[PDB]
């Protein structure tokens, strides 16, 4: 449910 940038970016 969370985003992607949260791990793919920051």
């Amino acid at each position: 449910g969370n985003h992607w940038a949260v791990g793919h970016l920051m």
